[PDB]
């Protein structure tokens, strides 16, 4: 009885009303601060009533009930607020935006920043929260509470400093950093668990966890599957307090069983609770067992293959992506789930055939290809990395996805192709043994990104055909794309390019974006272009805008740029 009160006890108060600030931020992203946090003290005194007694009034309501009765006290999304709660929780979910129209957090000095923070604590990590919140709407929730620890940390322990500044940017700028990569991680499970069903991250769970937890034996790792798919289940679907208190569980079952799961998670489990699960969930692959049978004799050799894949469907194949997954670290988890569905496919074809033995025998030379594609194109494209560096790398990428979808709005292909770049820097340096599940998880990651920002205002059938065909196909089908022939070419106009005098003092993240906006903006004017066309055109524009610079007076600028765009419509 009284779940609101069952969540305030397991959470505590203070992870119990961030957790709710989180939920009400990511259902109303449009909602000022002030609003949230009355909404949560209110829905905080009321749990405290409700633990008091767990049989008073209104304690037996679920918690969508109570939330969105709270949200609506205040609240496009005014629909929701006039359905009933089944459907209006279904509501809040669908409305939420990847992209919302909300201004840049521009910070503000470091001096104000301290002065902030030692007036009121509380309120500055809950502005905090509020933000990243209401910009990520499934972020995963209980890292964002990890986050805003480490905010607080770095806020308590640089405002004590000399120099505050040079303490406390660099680790503000590292959070940014990581809460971006963690809000696009999240991302892909909330997107492969609501359109690919549950039996596929089920499949991505097995994967995974028998590659970091090799010793486990399979019933272990279904067990983990299991509760680990209902805590992404429980946050995706915006349930956050129910998903943290299960998540502490899984955590908490992982360091009783370390014996049967990992060598490697000795020092994880001996810290704080979030630090705790954070640290479980990147934790190393163990080493594999040294004597594993090869996966002929039980899966190609036997004569049980096609009895038991009838029998007991599920658990063979499972069985497959488990066995298989436990001997290739090497391999990207897309590419153990191709492998198990390529080998489903053909036990499906073959266990009809007058010989199957003589139909399923073969199946592992199919999967020679599928291996040995993903590792030409990270061959290929790290070795063009190590000659081009990260900002010319970004710029290869951002020219070939550019052509490969010209529809994509421009904002759009800078951030995805600069996202793809990073792929370089963060995988190439590790050898061929573990350098191909690092580059082409992130990349499935940063094109869900792709796939989440096209989805709200489609623009190209490309994409929607490579971002809805099959989540585990869905790199090979972008790397397939080759320049859109029937993309009509576009004119320059007068807002095409908008450059002012501010470019010179810019930062050079902004420079260099500002720039690969430009190069987007031209590549859609001719898709056709080479190389040496688009090195021409940008030489010429770095030439630009490094004498408007230094010019005696943006005056420089408006009639540089009018012949700019004259000139380049003609090279």
């Amino acid at each position: 009885k009284s779940e609101v009160a069952h969540r305030f006890k397991d959470l505590g108060e203070e992870n119990f009303k961030a957790l709710v600030l989180i939920a009400f931020a990511q259902y109303l992203q449009q909602c000022p601060f002030e609003d949230h946090v009355k909404l949560v003290n209110e829905v905080t005194e009321f749990a405290k009533t409700c633990v008091a007694d767990e049989s008073a009034e209104n304690c037996d309501k679920s918690l969508h009930t109570l939330f969105g009765d709270k949200l609506c006290t205040v609240a496009e999304m005014a629909d929701c607020c006039a359905k009933q709660e089944p459907e209006r929780n279904e509501c809040f979910l669908q409305h939420k935006d990847d992209n919302p129209n909300l201004p840049r957090l521009v910070r503000p000095e470091v001096d104000v920043m301290c002065t902030a923070f030692h007036d009121n604590e509380e309120t500055f990590l809950k502005k905090y929260l509020y933000e990243i919140a209401r910009r990520h709407p499934y972020f995963y929730a209980p890292e964002l509470l990890f986050f805003a620890k480490r905010y607080k940390a770095a806020f308590t322990e640089c405002c004590q400093a000399a120099d505050k500044a040079a303490c406390l940017l660099p680790k503000l700028d590292e959070l940014r950093d990581e809460g971006k990569a963690s809000s696009a991680k999240q991302r892909l499970k909330c997107a492969s668990l609501q359109k690919f069903g549950e039996r596929a991250f089920k499949a991505w769970a097995v994967a995974r966890l028998s590659q970091r937890f090799p010793k486990a034996e399979f019933a272990e790792v279904s067990k983990l599957v299991t509760d680990l798919t209902k805590v992404h289940t429980e946050c995706c679907h915006g349930d956050l307090l129910e998903c943290a208190d299960d998540r502490a569980d899984l955590a908490k079952y992982i360091c009783e069983n370390q014996d049967s799961i990992s060598s490697k998670l000795k020092e994880c489990c001996e810290k704080p609770l979030l630090e705790k699960s954070h640290c479980i969930a990147e934790v190393e692959n163990d080493e594999m067992p040294a004597d594993l049978p090869s996966l002929a004799a039980d899966f190609v050799e036997s004569k049980d293959v096609c009895k038991n894949y009838a029998e007991a469907k599920d658990v063979f194949l499972g069985m497959f992506l488990y066995e298989y997954a436990r001997r290739h670290p090497d391999y990207s988890v897309v590419l153990l789930l191709r492998l198990a569905k390529t080998y489903e496919t053909t036990l499906e074809k073959c266990c009809a055939a007058a010989d199957p033995h003589e139909c399923y025998a073969k199946v592992f030379d199919e999967f020679k290809p599928l291996v040995e594609e993903p590792q030409n194109l990270i061959k290929q494209n790290c070795e063009l990395f190590e000659q081009l560096g990260e900002y010319k790398f970004q710029n290869a990428l951002l020219v070939r996805y550019t052509k490969k979808v010209p529809q994509v709005s421009t904002p759009t292909l800078v951030e995805v192709s600069r996202n793809l770049g990073k792929v370089g820097s963060k995988c190439c340096k590790h050898p061929e043994a573990k350098r191909m599940p690092c580059a082409e998880d992130y990349l499935s990651v940063v094109l869900n990104q792709l796939c989440v920002l096209h989805e709200k205002t489609p623009v190209s059938d490309r994409v929607t055909k490579c971002c809805t065909e099959s989540l585990v196909n869905r790199r090979p089908c972008f790397s397939a794309l080759e320049v859109d022939e029937t993309y009509v070419p576009k004119e320059f106009n007068a807002e095409t390019f908008t450059f002012h005098a501010d470019i010179c003092t810019l930062s050079e993240k902004e420079r260099q974006i500002k720039k690969q906006t430009a190069l987007v903006e031209l590549v859609k004017h001719k898709p056709k272009a080479t190389k040496e066309q688009l090195k021409a055109v940008m030489d010429d524009f770095a030439a630009f805008v490094e004498k408007c610079c230094k010019a005696d007076d943006e005056t420089c600028f408006a009639e540089e740029g009018k012949k700019l765009v004259a000139a380049s419509q003609a090279a």
